[PDB]
């Protein structure tokens, strides 16, 4: 019963864990997602501000 | 036993599962992350190429 029980409190803590991993990758997935457009964005700016400095050059 | 053991497979599926939404958050974020810095880099690739056009300009 103990050994299930602690395999439980491990596995539930863990699942704690994993979700709280898994809450945080996907806040990390979500804050990325939110950084790589920012880059993507910038990047498409960057594009666009080089195009102008290239046609302006 | 079967009520530990019950909640101890749960908990353990739940942990793959929270394991694997982590991994596929984090296979997410991964690729996202490959993505700012490959996006980044180029959002600083093309920025160092706007400084280099805007400089020539």
């Amino acid at each position: 019963l103990d050994k299930y029980s602690e395999a439980l409190k491990d596995a539930q803590e863990k699942l704690e864990l994993a979700e709280k991993k898994a809450t945080d990758a996907e806040a990390d997935v979500a804050s990325l997602n939110r950084r790589i457009q920012l880059v993507e964005e910038e990047l498409d700016r960057a594009q666009e501000r080089l195009a102008t400095a290239l046609q302006k050059l």
